[PDB]
RNA sequence: UUUUUUUU
């Protein structure tokens, strides 16, 4: 019997459980929750939610649901003070445990006892070292995109892993103009992620983006979607960012291993400028003097843990879009970040995919994460592709790359 | 028995040595009762005169930042021996009495490292007669390492000397960072002697730990998780600490990353004046961090301070070109690195052109500053990255420059 | 008014 569960059934089995209980007349979809909800109640049985932790300013918090985008919901669980301080629970935490429906002269329901505190015992989230806390690393852990199974949608991952290689705690770009093939590219780093690596807790953050590309990416990847389509104000694009970077700090603390693919990062830089008080200094392009401060610290958040887990944002970047603005955001999230992938136009007018500028993309520290002779491979096959144009790299790579199923069959057949 | 010692110390020591006898409680603790047995208390710190009169001895873990352990000064100890803000104290602490909240200090036993006595009557940094860099500080290693290329190409392209005030100019992703990496470790390879001070400044967490993880000397950081406000803060602390070291006739090196972001710091902590410059520059905003990069200098009594900070260019932001412009016509060594360069994986991408140190006669023999003069003109017609291609094979053939010049002939 | 836009 929970809360969030009841939300994700349909209406008609709703409908239909509720008869059961023999219930009046079934009001709104949220009513028959709520009126099935106090039924149970009444039978003495237990009642179950869940959410992720918001602490407010004065001392107590909510569990937000992720169907409103972690924002202020009617289903809202509260967190009385004393339980924060017992658990030493901050915003972002994942929050399991049983609840009492609102009293008279309540509006919300309770939470009686927190049964799992980020998908683990609540007394070990008491004793923990916070993400401000930990000790920051260049990624060593390599997160290959191949995936090997030679289908044509791999060859994107291929020449990911060749040009400019993932690893845990990763802080990458995906620079390109528009249609180029970022988000789609973005979803062929999700399938992979999904595959290769399931141990990730993989998360998508959508931000400003177009509406149909989100039930698009949510009935594709194996992980959760948070969204905020272009449809929504910039201050939502904020407030739904932070919910999902304080979300992944948290789980990070619990030595996990958080991947947040966030398209894009250049939207969510313009949201920030949106809502950023007046500072009387304005930089080309009409980005503020402090409105870049914001987001840089959310794209610096990611980062390799040497004392367990990791947060890796790979997010999407805008360039040559006509607007200065979108030239100084990407050159401060590339002095930012440690990994770009960029794209081009040229290449993407050809049909030629992936669409990838070769010579402008790259990861910094790389030898982290190849093996020695892989990184002399890369390093020989970048000398080669070089002096070729943007189209030409790709093709010529391409068409060598689709001889074979594996990259490491095409090293030894490079040989 | 030191504070400082205590803090460093693990917990299980001050289990098992309480037993014998939180952190700070329980070092605070220990220490009180070290007063009652008569054995003197020891502590240390970088003093911070607050405008009152009176100070703290800041600590470095706290990146010389307001700290729960901070030592009081008392006023007169700072007139007796005419303390300023930056003078690294060691001396004998006692415990708060009743009403105090913080260790006191009973006297000063070593000021910058020197007998307190003769600290007292001193020329000040302010009036030190400056002087061009005439002292090299050769960054060549000789080992055969090809990390020694990026030192040995250094070497021919822009000569740095004590007292320097450079600049690795660069686009991001450009080298700038290792370009500091490689000048860190050069100083502590062939110059134990310099006083070697890492200041990052805006900068990738990641890059903090691995600098203090590979640099012989001491690493004060401000990631970009924190605000200007802090930024501002810890950089005074740190130039005034050198310029106190300076005082004392010691060759400071202060290698600092990236000096750009720091005038970003102060130009949002500066107040307005109704009048700004092109790209969001507000019109006094330079001049905290002009003084902070010009007070590298060469001092004719003893003793030097150094500094080379790394800059942006070509961020799309109009701003950062007022700033590298300003620094360029205050500094006297540039050092760029080229994006296109950096991109064919050419390291280092130096733009041997653009680059070169002011009055390099200084630091360098007749006869090398004359094969550095050929070289030059050999290199001058080529391109960016076929410069570098012909420079870096070249000294590849060879383990020191000196054997290159052989072969020059 | 400055900065942004003009503007490269
Ligand atoms: N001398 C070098 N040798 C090999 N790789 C280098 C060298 N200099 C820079 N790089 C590459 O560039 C990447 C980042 O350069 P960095 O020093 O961060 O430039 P910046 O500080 O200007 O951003 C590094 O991960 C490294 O792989
Ligand atoms: F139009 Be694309 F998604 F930048
Ligand atoms: F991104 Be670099 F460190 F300027
Ligand atoms: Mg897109
Ligand atoms: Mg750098």
């Amino acid at each position: 019997m929970n809360l969030t569960e009841l939300k994700n059934t349909p209406v008609s089995e709703l409908i239909t459980l509720g008869e059961n209980m023999g219930l009046e007349n079934l009001m709104r979809k949220q009513d028959i929750i709520f009126a099935i909800l106090k039924q149970h109640a009444k039978s003495g049985e237990d009642i179950f939610g869940d959410g992720v932790l918001e602490i407010l300013q004065d001392g107590f918090g909510f569990l937000r649901s992720a169907d409103s985008s972690y924002l202020a919901g009617p289903d809202d669980i509260y967190v009385s003070p004393s339980q924060i301080r017992r658990f030493n629970l901050r915003t972002g935490d994942t929050i399991s445990g049983k609840i009492r429906p609102p009293k008279e002269g309540e509006r919300y329901f309770a939470l009686l006892k927190v049964n799992e505190v980020n998908f683990d015992k609540p007394e070990n989230a008491r004793n923990k070292i916070l993400f401000e806390n930990l000790t920051p690393l260049h990624a060593n852990s390599r997160l290959r995109m191949e995936r090997g199974n030679g289908s044509t949608e791999d060859l994107t991952a291929r020449v990911l892993d060749l040009a400019s290689p993932i690893g845990r705690g990763q802080r990458g770009l995906i620079v390109a103009p528009p249609k180029a093939g970022k988000t789609m590219l973005l979803q062929n780093i999700a399938q992979s992620i999904a595959y290769n690596h399931p141990d990730c807790v993989l998360m998508v953050l959508l931000i400003d983006e177009r509406p149909e590309e989100v039930t698009e990416m949510q009935r594709l990847v194996k992980g959760e979607v948070v969204a905020s389509t272009f449809d929504e104000p910039a201050s939502r694009h904020v407030q739904v960012a932070e919910m999902v970077i304080e979300k992944a700090k948290r789980l990070v603390e619990h030595k996990k291993d958080v991947i947040i693919l966030l398209d894009s990062i250049t939207r969510l830089a313009r949201a920030y400028n949106t809502v950023v008080p007046a500072s009387g200094k304005v930089l080309t392009g009409g980005v503020d003097a402090n409105a870049l401060h914001r987001p840089k610290r959310f794209f610096g958040a990611a980062r390799n843990v040497e004392e367990g887990g990791s947060l890796t944002i790979i997010a999407t970047a805008l360039i040559d879009t006509g607007s200065k603005m979108d030239e100084v955001i990407y050159e401060e999230f590339k002095g930012t970040g440690n990994m770009e992938l960029h794209l081009s136009r040229k290449i993407a007018e050809k049909r030629v995919f992936p669409a990838i500028d070769y010579n402008r993309s790259g990861t910094r520290k790389e030898e982290l994460l190849t093996t020695q002779e892989e990184l002399q491979k890369m390093w020989i096959l970048r000398k080669i592709i070089h002096p070729m144009g943007e189209i030409d790299a790709m093709e010529f790579l391409i068409n060598k790359l689709a001889m074979t199923k594996t990259n490491d069959d095409f090293f030894e057949m490079m040989k």
